């Protein structure tokens, strides 16, 4: 009855090759750079203000970057008769990509002043004093190095761990388990790296607030999900990515606090005396980056972008294209000194105030290939089908109404000092995802239309060969 | 004849492929115990952590239930229909990062890499609270029949000393089944603790009470027919971090010939148990061995990705996704001068992975040697086909009506016995269906067309 | 692997006088050899 | 497409279009190079 089997819904999915066409023309945008300071551990603001003195940045905060495009179906080819703008449409594909990155290489590092811990759990050679009430401490640690890369017209999609509604049988008494569920979530910039501690809010499930370092606490950490990513229909999320990672144990310690649920006395034998009392159970892991080496590095190399896992290959529709890149190697924090007073020979701690800077360096520079689209009536459909809103900046224009038309719009003229209602002419905004904020760059003015003259490019020739572009 | 034959002898291969696959998995437990109420038997947590092993048993529907666009390449008389698995593959979606674990009373003398003085001698309960990683350890098995594990254990003593209390149990090497929640070898080799370990405290609390078991690849690989395991990876990794003392009446003395005679402190012998504290190294992105397509074309058995009964193992283990989230709750929130006394901690701890599947379909033709073959290698397959008939009994019955009407014919309905089909019933252990799942194309889906991609022949409709 | 046996079952409080330790070791060998066969042709200078 | 529309005949070239390369090779070198001094401060 369920599954004996002649059901045929779906339409298939296509790969995008199978459509576009590519042309014979290649061009070149880039930036000059882009670099940009913080401070590390928490962004600085006014004391009584809410306005920010100083952006939070660091290298452990993730980077996005959006990349606008100039519509190609306006832009003048030295020869543009080989298409007609009627039947047809220009898409720009994206060939290959890099990432500059100029810092000197080298590790930065976080802590806590105040940070829950019993004591060394790595040796004893006695069993641990009572709990006091506030045993909390200075201590840091370095986080796990990470090295990654994503392409793609969608949004690269996260995830992590947070706390959802309780299944309403059992009322929660203060301090009982706040657990746990999965949620995806578009990605944000300056959101945090895991740390090895998972991605999660520790805002909503830890209230101690000092369970870790002050970077993560307020922040939700989050990491990609390739899983859901890759899987999508068209691959449109990422079609390329690259990653690196490594960790290793250093430290072991316990929380320090009451105990939420008691060890089952039968996994053990009970003490006395001084072991009458169970020490804390909770260990908690301390993790440690490795050597980092100029091997590794996944950047200042150039990419080919050919075939992908989905079936968009490197097209971009809506002139729209995003990176995603988050590195530890360069988290080098500067530290300074500045001098209150000058006079004084005598060395005195309370003469200097201690400030730290960071920097943050980025580069970017893009192949790009020229597509057509041919329309047709399974064309149309298809795209229509994908994402309409994509057609939207074409000409539909519009589709045009087999939408629906507005029905005349009221204008009435009055000096708004009559009572009649307000009006306010409308209609700016373009971003559906404008709520999600990140950073931004611009290219449209920068294309050219030759390699020659670009570092980057003439690999692409020399790849490819054909050296000059019109010679065979 | 005697002797089993390459499977790929009488199996004929297909031109179909299909493909279906779970949507994910996702797992929250605490990794040390498992909860429950106090006075109830009944788990209020279920107790979860990577170490657990992982075991996922997986339906497929009879094919020859399946109807196909064209069903005509077959006879369904003379034939049958069974899966072959072509390629697997195993998704890991959670950050990788270790956890850990330890023991509040751990048995320990003192610490013995460095001593500038003899030791103190051994009180009553010296056992402290210390933890340590376990070893990094990735691996992979697949194939129809259940992973045959093994372990140490204690087996009967000979009777012929009587057995005094605090003798030396002997050992026994013992397989079994291998079931889901079960531990990886700490390092501490595979046994019951539980049995042997009267102290309790001598490991860390996740391992105490379970038997820690481990993979024997040459009793496994030496199945006639293989259908074990067709295939596998695996890899580890260990170094030493500590030397520590077991702490206890001594069982065995040294014989004194190999040392000479000390005096004052000197004069008693330390506690010659030594113990190593093993540690897990730098993990990598590179060794990962999930996330990556698998081609299984020969295996070493003789079963080449025959899956018998409809039914196919995937058995995983993995310590690097073991991270364990820690969170605090606020009993109050008033106070701003902290106290320890104001917070309850918990451990709840993540697990995912995810599964796709390719398939390769095959039709067996019959013969006698055919028949019995199969049926010499399990009859049981037999009965969920429609071959083996066993004529039926039964002349006369006599129905009395009614029964409830108490005028007495006798007492009566006794045949409930057979429903009972998994004779492995008893073991419990994790379980997904797939049933509904299959598709036919593998173009709409990630994995698939890599597959279309590493042989070739890429066919799609025009657009 | 170690071990540790109970003389005394009875007393919950832990006593390090109860326990007896003892030390094990396990070894897990196996072979499979291939062979070939030979044959020798003989004469003086062989045999010598 | 604001800027590409004009150009100009620009491109600065390939130093192998104009350069040619002759059949001869030689050679020199230091004998060697040694140096001394404190590693902190002079």
């Amino acid at each position: 009855a369920t599954v004996y089997l002649p059901p045929v819904p779906v339409s298939k999915v296509v790969s995008t090759d199978e459509y576009v066409a590519r042309t014979n023309i290649y061009y070149h945008a880039g930036t000059s750079r882009l670099l940009a300071v913080g401070h590390p551990y928490f962004p600085i603001k006014k004391p009584n203000n809410n306005k920010i003195l100083v952006p939070k940045v660091s290298g452990l905060q993730y980077r996005v970057f959006r990349i606008h495009l100039p519509d190609p179906n306006k832009f003048g080819f030295p020869d543009t008769s080989f298409y007609n703008p009627d039947t047809q449409r220009l898409v720009w594909a994206c060939v290959g990509v890099e990432v500059g990155r100029g810092q000197p290489l080298g590790v930065g590092i976080s802590g806590h002043p105040l940070l829950n811990k019993l004591d060394d759990t790595e040796n004893a050679s006695a069993y641990a004093a009572n709990a006091g009430v506030d045993n909390r401490e200075c201590i840091s640690m370095d986080y796990k190095q990470t090295q990654l890369c994503l392409i793609g017209c969608k949004p690269p999609i996260g995830e992590h761990w947070g706390k959802g509604s309780p299944c309403t049988n059992v009322a929660v008494n203060p301090g009982d388990c706040p657990p746990l569920e999965l949620i995806n979530t578009v990605i944000q910039d300056g959101d945090m790296v895991d740390t090895g501690f998972g991605a999660m809010d520790f805002t909503t499930l830890q209230a101690n607030k000092s369970e870790v370092p002050l970077d993560i606490c307020t922040s939700i950490c989050k990491y990609p999900d390739y899983i859901k990513m890759v899987s999508e229909p068209y691959g449109d999320s990422l079609f390329f990515y690259l990653r690196r990672e490594q960790m290793f144990v250093r430290h072991l310690f316990n929380r320090a606090g009451a105990v939420g649920e008691n060890v089952p006395d039968d996994l053990y034998i009970k003490g006395s005396g001084s072991t009458a009392n169970l020490a804390s159970s909770n260990y908690f892991p301390t993790p440690s980056g490795s050597m980092v080496t100029s091997d590794a590095q996944i950047f200042n190399k150039p990419y080919w972008l050919q075939r992908a896992q989905g079936h968009n290959n490197g097209i971009c529709w809506g002139n729209q294209l995003f990176v995603t890149v988050v590195d530890t190697t360069r988290s080098t924090n500067m530290s300074l000194c500045a001098a209150i007073s000058t006079s004084e020979t005598t060395y005195k701690n309370t003469n200097f105030k201690e400030y730290l800077r960071h920097g943050e360096e980025y580069d970017l520079q893009f192949i790009f290939q020229l597509c057509k689209i041919t329309l047709t009536a399974d064309v149309m459909t298809y795209i229509h089908s994908m994402n309409s809103t994509i057609l939207e900046d074409w000409n539909f224009g519009l589709q045009p109404p087999p939408g629906g038309t507005l029905e005349d719009t009221y204008r009435f003229v009055t000096s708004q000092a009559i009572a009649c209602q307000k009006h306010t002419p409308p209609a700016p905004k373009e971003d559906p995802l404008k709520k999600y904020t990140f950073w931004e760059v611009n290219l449209k003015e920068k294309f050219s239309a030759d390699l020659d003259q670009f570092p980057l490019g003439r690999k692409f020739l020399l790849q490819a060969g054909l050296k000059a572009k019109p010679k065979f």
